[PDB]
């Protein structure tokens, strides 16, 4: 199965990382960020896929209720690697100022995406901590 990778620095304050691949939207994490509380941009959370995969979507659940619902990026992209090195963004989004809580990101990819490595990665410095409850593919 995919594997979780995410930002070295991050520390888990509340729930388990492994919470993130159970497939239950009503389980999930709250990491702690460093710099200040804050996360930059280009940090990121998602999968490692063990090897070159086609993709035709993804579901990825960011925030989660109770403590830190509102701890959540404001604006990221949604991008993959073959190599963990150079990265291709799918699609950027920004999220400002939405209600607090989970947030389903899904998508289809009409033509199959190769990769090895997909993930979510923030865009826009932010000084809060950050919760998630779930990354999945379909393929
Ligand atoms: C455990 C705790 O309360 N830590 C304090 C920390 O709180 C975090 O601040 C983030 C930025 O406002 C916020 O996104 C988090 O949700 C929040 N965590 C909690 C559990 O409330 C900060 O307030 C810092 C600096 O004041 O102090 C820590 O002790
Ligand atoms: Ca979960």
């Amino acid at each position: 199965n995919p594997s979780l990778i995410r930002s070295e620095s991050w520390q888990v304050y509340e729930g388990n990382e492994a919470n993130l691949l159970d497939g239950d939207d009503n389980t999930g994490v709250w990491y702690k960020t460093l710099n200040g509380d804050t996360s930059l941009a280009g940090e990121f959370i998602g999968l490692d896929l063990g090897k070159e995969i086609k993709l035709d979507g993804i579901r990825f659940v960011i925030g989660k209720n109770g403590g830190g619902s509102s701890d959540k990026w404001n604006k990221f992209k949604l991008e993959y690697s073959l190599d963990n090195e150079s990265w291709t963004t799918i699609k950027e989004y920004d999220k400002t100022g939405a209600p607090a809580g989970k947030d389903v990101i899904e998508e289809s990819f009409e033509t199959p995406i190769s990769a090895k490595y997909i993930r979510l990665t923030n865009m826009e410095n932010i000084n809060k901590w950050l919760t998630f409850s779930e990354f999945a593919i379909v393929s």
